[PDB]
C-alpha cells in the first residue's frame, strides 16, 4: 500500500 | 514549493 501527505498553495 | 511525506515497505 502507498500513503502520503502533500503541500504544494493543500493526503491515499 | 512542494513538501510531502510518504509510506509504501518508509519525507522534500
Amino acid at each position: 500500500a502507498t500513503y502520503f501527505t502533500y503541500y504544494s498553495a493543500x493526503k491515499x
